[PDB]
């Protein structure tokens, strides 16, 4: 019917690193007001709504249907914070209230100049001084390829209409030769909608049709609009770098932020952008002085090849590797015993957010060798580059999840509920503190929506047993074959149970 | 001021090539009757009107100053066929009568829907029913690139500066864009790169018309033919023949095309996977109909021309040596370009090769063929024309003709030149850019150094080449402004000076022999 959908990059505990990363002072959170555009389902306010008890919350959309609905997934949960009207953005006053955080995702794209311009203004008169707003837009020229193709499946349909894939079948099979003038492109505009799934491309390439804008024309309609440009939600866009030197220092000599950017949409062919606003009279500091860095909580996540024990930190003729999120190969090295000593800790701390200056701290008493100062000269000289490319996440406060096994574990509320409607193909999504969308097997969901805190983590295990033992739940043991036996079922769902919840530590499913 | 342009594929006995290829019936060239719209200074009807003296026509502008100074140009070169008029294409109708040929070339793209529509229907009412249409645009989606080149200049020629102002900072950003892609990137922006580089080519004129000077839009073509079709006109087809061909697609994705057998549906993605950028297109009335059969019985009342330079002379080759392999040359490319073993091949392409730039019938090839080497039967040498040549005439590499066109292909020891050539080198469009731009006889452009330029101007026929040898000898041993070709010399001794312009004024009379700048 209609896909339930978070997203990290809304999450007001998100703004608030962005807008405290710049300079600024956004509002506070427990109290906070937040006000979501084109709310839809309102899923998205959800988990926040329950995180911060005091933090009411106002979404609207046009869709009564959904509204309601809505309403109903809201009240089923025992939520009572948040609020759903169904209204066009045509009718705010101002009532109701100054917010201090907003969000509308991409809405701007599908709908009339009138409406457009008019979100702005709502921007306007709706936002508290110090508040963030977000928008998030399609832009050129990253619109016009995605826009022809569009073209090209919208000139012939012989009825699927899915027909359109069998288009791309024929293209990246049509086509053929011309090696590259501009036949290279285009195979991977075609060859990459065969991704996504059968929703996304009609939805966007089907639609409703919706307009690209350029980032100057946004941006400049957020101006006399008496509102300015914030960033991104996306860090590893608003970097620069990659690109030759001799270029770099030219782009930055103009020193004009808009033209940077502008400018960087063209050579990336960007075609979407999530942007934050804010009103123009707060300056905005976009030097980034290390000692306004250090308060962060980071969290950089990696695996080494070697365990700690079997090691040791001081030897110099070994160098260790570490890896990222996924792969090999291992990423970064070391040689220098001052990195193992950090990367270390930033291994262990895995998914709980730990302070700037404490990752010297903790990385200093792991190792007691050399000063403090100097593991903080390491982590000044080449980290904060990491963390604009994305590598090193960001957060103030730290967000309310655990990196332990509580021996009787709980989640939240919704994270709960969400393992009650499946929405079921790969497995079931479910919403972890971040507001980010977490996929899952059945057993783990079997697993999940069974920890409320009062089951330690043997009453699962049973649960499981007979689940297993009984119908829903059926499990096989290699090489192939299996569907098991009393005992053996038990401990693999025992390793069963040991990985899940260890899953659930680290994705910041663990409230308690 | 204003461009002095003209183009070979605007030319009415080009027209009525494609016409009478498709199999239509254009009318008389004779007394053809050809109009203009956005003629600007006009220069495209004069070679035109000079060459088919009986052949009245009529362009017309908005712009008051360009129709003035090309009534002028018109009166220096003493030419009473054409006119020029100021108006707008809303008050065209029907006054001034029908047309055999009509040309609109760069105008559909910049101008608002109204008088866009206007156009199509101005071709329908002023057309003699048989008379052919010409339509040029811009197209997408190979217009959408360009225009976003032309954003980017349009917007970071605020900023970026020094100085003064639009096609300097202008071509600073095109090398600031190749500098800002290294060999770091290859993604996509290798598509950018060849783009904006691209642009680094043409000319400042025309990089100051397109991607600065005022908006202009592109046009999906089916959307344009559908406006015509809107308009009770049809679609001929393209001025360019090697546009219209396809096959460079593999096998299975070539035949799944041709069997759906509709026209605008074959061209429209054609667009889309070569990106066209523009787009000449010529309608008619549809009330005639039109076939894309190519039959070679219909193919051998065109004049021929394949320009070509071979790599063995024929005085120091066997013709029937089936164990020897030859190259030849395409036109000014320094690539070898085909191959035989054999020798009716051999027979034919020496054949072609004499002839470069003067078209001859096809049958005419079989027969020159047969006296060169008499061996087989003259069937044969049809035949060998039609197994493996019209294929080349629909890549471009031949190229066809409907009543071979005024000039030729030898020197006449008193060489001359068009009256309106002759016109050109006495002004612009400079400069040795490359080289100044003359009109043939073909509406092609060619440049010419400057001493060409002095050659080209100094032939009425009066003159005989060693009247041109003295004269350019005097143009250097006097007041100069000098150039020199190869070797290493440029400089002063009387003896070489002499053999050295004996040899640049013999290659200056062949590059006019084969680009028919000679009409006598
Ligand atoms: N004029 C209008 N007033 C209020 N809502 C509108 C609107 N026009 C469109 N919308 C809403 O904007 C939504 C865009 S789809 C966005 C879904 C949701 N924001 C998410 O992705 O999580 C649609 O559901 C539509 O109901
Ligand atoms: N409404 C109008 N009526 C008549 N001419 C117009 C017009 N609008 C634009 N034009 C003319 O169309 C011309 C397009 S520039 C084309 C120049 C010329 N056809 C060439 O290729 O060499 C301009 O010179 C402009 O004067």
């Amino acid at each position: 019917p209609y896909p339930p959908f978070t997203f990290s990059y809304t999450y007001p505990p998100y703004l608030r690193t962005i807008g405290k990363l710049f300079g600024l002072n956004p509002p506070l959170l427990e109290t906070a007001k937040v006000l979501d555009i084109g709310c839809g389902i309102g899923v998205n306010l959800l988990n926040f709504a329950e995180t911060y008890p005091k933090s009411q919350s106002l979404g609207v959309d046009l869709s009564k249907t959904q509204i309601e609905l809505g309403k109903k997934t809201i009240s089923d949960a025992k939520i009572n914070n948040v609020e759903l009207k169904a209204l066009s953005i045509l009718d705010l006053d101002e009532s109701y209230g100054k917010f201090d955080y907003i969000v509308c995702h991409g809405v701007y794209s599908w709908v009339s100049q009138e409406v457009q311009d008019k979100i702005l203004e709502v921007l306007n008169k709706l936002l508290n001084p110090n508040g963030i707003a977000f928008v998030s837009y399609n832009t050129l020229p990253g619109w016009n390829m995605q826009n022809t193709i569009r073209e090209m499946m919208m000139f012939h349909s012989h009825d699927k209409l899915q027909q359109a894939r069998l288009l791309l079948k024929f293209i990246n099979d049509s086509l053929g030769n011309s090696t590259t003038p501009y036949a290279n492109f285009l195979r991977d505009e075609a060859k990459l909608i065969s991704t996504y799934d059968d929703s996304y491309v009609l939805h966007e390439y089907l639609g409703e049709i919706n307009t690209g804008t350029y980032f100057h024309q946004f941006i400049e309609k957020a101006q006399k609009n008496h509102l300015n440009y914030l960033g991104d939600t996306s860090i590893a866009a608003m970097f620069i770098g990659n690109l030759p030197t001799k270029a770099a220092s030219k782009l930055q000599a103009i020193n004009d932020i808009v033209c940077t950017e502008q400018y960087m949409d063209f050579i990336t062919n960007r075609k979407f952008r999530s942007t934050l606003l804010c009103h123009q009279n707060i300056p905005i500091n976009r030097k980034i002085e290390f000692d306004n860095l250090k308060d962060f909580y980071t969290t950089f996540n990696i695996r080494p090849i070697s365990p700690e024990n079997k090691i040791d930190l001081n030897n110099e003729q070994e160098n260790i590797s570490f890896y990222y999120e996924n792969l090999p190969e291992p990423f970064i090295s070391t040689t220098s015993a001052i990195m193992k000593a950090i990367l270390y800790v930033y291994a262990e701390n895995i998914s709980n957010p730990i302070r700037l200056e404490q990752v010297a701290k903790e990385a200093f008493k792991k190792l007691g060798k050399y000063r403090l100062q100097d593991f903080l000269a390491t982590l000044e000289q080449h980290f904060i580059t990491l963390i604009f490319q994305g590598y090193l996440k960001i957060f103030e406060t730290k967000p309310h999840a655990i990196a332990t096994i509580t021996e009787k574990p709980k989640t939240s509320q919704f994270a709960r509920y969400q393992a009650k409607h499946a929405h079921f193909t790969n497995m079931f999504s479910i919403t972890n503190r971040l507001n980010d969308m977490i996929g899952i097997p059945i057993h783990e969901k079997y697993i999940l929506e069974m920890l409320d805190g009062t089951h330690n983590i043997d009453d699962i295990k049973k649960s499981i047993i007979e689940k297993i033992n009984s119908k829903l739940l059926t499990a096989c043991d290699n090489k192939g074959q299996v569907v098991t036996d009393p005992k053996l079922l038990k401990e693999f769902v025992d390793y069963v149970v040991a990985v899940s919840l260890e899953k659930f530590r680290i994705n910041y499913l663990l409230v308690g």
